[PDB]
C-alpha cells in the first residue's frame, strides 16, 4: 500500500474532471 496524504494524477479530484495531479491533503 501507500501512505497519505499522497500527490498523484486523477481524473476527476481538485476540481478537475479532465485529469489533473493533486494532493489528499
Amino acid at each position: 500500500d501507500t501512505h497519505f496524504p499522497i500527490c498523484i494524477f486523477c481524473c476527476g479530484c481538485c476540481h478537475r474532471s479532465k485529469c489533473g495531479m493533486c494532493c489528499k491533503t
